[PDB]
């Protein structure tokens, strides 16, 4: 019987990779698929071809926003914001933004530890079961990014609640995404006018905004940096930590090893990054030229999707790809933070968030385990991340 073109994404589950991925990688490491909008796209699933695409700027992020382009999903931001980092660089702000979001600031790591330990103490006092997403990982992500941005901790929860819509992966425009975007922009604009905001990213942007060398950088861009970096950082670190905790809980031998030898946690987090399924869709790019990728000539104007778990579970680059092995010779060569022009600017902060969160969890709850059968986790659909709605644990 005739069938329709293969549809992406394959599965919203973040606890297992579908067998189809390895089948595609072996047989058709670049092949045509249909996205949720009805558009056709090239899905790339081998390490070699994923890295080729991400290292060639003629596969353009900014052009994915063009009117009439084949789309992975609907925009939840204004089209100019797709080029956010390019706008930050053109404004002379890239070095200052990067420096502000490093985990190297004095007292930042101790703040993370204190916050993690307080969250865990509250869960222990309340008694099992505990929800490690809603009452540990996501609050830790939110508190971290309020600190990094320099904004009041009490404003975190409301900003966080915008994100279950802001990072939807939808076939159609989302009215609530515009409401939340506009409200979050007003908030960050007020922060830039708030005299008591003098630390972190927003404190630095506030100063530069009044410096004559930035006098024609737009107030809209300054506010956009705050919204985009809070939102991307919080959704990415919260979702990554949550699904890493699942992979750790399902490996009691590894859990016990990292509990016994916490100095191995950075290597453990790097493997947890490699095997992480938090990105629900391939990374989108639009070809600006005719470019050969494997056996396919991609034509100008076509959509390409870079499947991160295709690359990261490729046995030709990571032998025994499904096994967490702390002594690989190429441990940071995974694509969990992307590659090339748009490599994640928060990579160091995301690493340290997960490292400290796990260190604290294993000390407080060394017997941590799922409180429900793993198939009972509820995986969020039509979202740019894969996450369980709740993560119930005991200890
Ligand atoms: C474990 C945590 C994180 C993961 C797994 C992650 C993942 C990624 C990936 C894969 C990309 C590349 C997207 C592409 O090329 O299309 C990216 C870009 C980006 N990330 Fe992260 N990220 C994390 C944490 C953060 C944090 C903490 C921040 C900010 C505080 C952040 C802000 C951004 C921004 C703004 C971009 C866009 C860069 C550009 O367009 O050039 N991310 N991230
Ligand atoms: O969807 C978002 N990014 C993924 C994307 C993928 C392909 N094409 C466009 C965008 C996104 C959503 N928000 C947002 C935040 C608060 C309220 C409403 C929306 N911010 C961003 C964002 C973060 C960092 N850099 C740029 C954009």
């Amino acid at each position: 019987t005739a069938t329709v073109l293969l549809e992406v994404p394959f599965s919203a589950r973040g606890d297992r990779i579908p067998d189809a991925v390895a089948e595609l990688r072996t047989r058709e490491p670049i092949r045509k698929v249909r996205t949720i909008t009805g558009a056709e796209a090239w899905l790339v699933s081998s390490y070699a071809l994923c890295t080729q695409v991400l290292e060639d700027r003629r596969f353009s992020m900014k052009e994915t926003a063009a009117a009439g382009a084949p789309r992975l999903n609907a925009l939840t931001v204004p089209p100019e914001v797709v080029n956010n980092m390019g706008n930050i660089a053109d404004a002379g702000l890239r070095k200052a933004v990067m420096k502000a979001i490093t985990p190297k600031a004095p007292g930042l790591e101790q703040f993370l530890r204190d916050t993690a330990n307080s969250l865990l103490d509250n869960l222990i006092t309340e008694g099992a079961p505990a929800d490690l997403r809603n009452d540990f990982a996501d609050p830790l992500a939110t508190a971290l990014h309020c600190k990094v941005l320099g904004i009041p901790q009490e404003d975190g929860p409301k900003l966080f609640r915008s994100l279950s819509i802001a990072f939807m992966s939808s076939a159609d425009p989302i009215p609530a995404a515009k409401i939340n975007w506009d409200r979050d922009i007003e908030y960050m604009a007020g922060i830039l006018e708030n005299p008591n905001i003098t630390t972190g990213l927003m404190g630095e942007l506030s100063r530069l905004r009044k410096d004559p060398a930035y006098s024609h950088v737009s107030d809209e861009l300054f506010a956009t940096i705050g919204v985009t970096f809070f939102g991307a950082g919080v959704i990415s670190t919260g979702s990554f930590l949550t699904t890493a905790l699942i992979s750790l809980i399902q490996r009691p031998q590894l859990r016990n090893l990292l509990h016994e030898k916490p100095e191995l946690i950075p290597a453990g987090v790097e493997e947890l990054l490699r095997i992480n399924l938090s990105f629900a869709d391939g990374l989108p790019r639009l070809a600006t030229a005719d470019i050969q990728v494997g056996d396919v000539l991609v034509r100008k104007g076509e959509l390409v999707l870079v499947l991160l778990e295709g690359a990261n579970f490729d046995p030709e680059h990571f032998p025994n790809p499904g096994s967490i092995e702390l002594d690989r010779p190429n441990p940071t060569s995974h694509l969990a933070f992307g590659r090339g022009q748009h490599f994640c600017p928060g990579s160091a902060l995301g690493r340290r968030h997960a490292q400290i969160g796990i260190e604290a969890l294993l000390k407080k709850m060394p017997g941590v385990d799922l409180a429900v059968p793993i198939d009972q986790l509820v995986w969020r659909t039509r979202f740019q991340r894969r996450i369980p709605e709740r993560l119930p644990v005991l200890w």
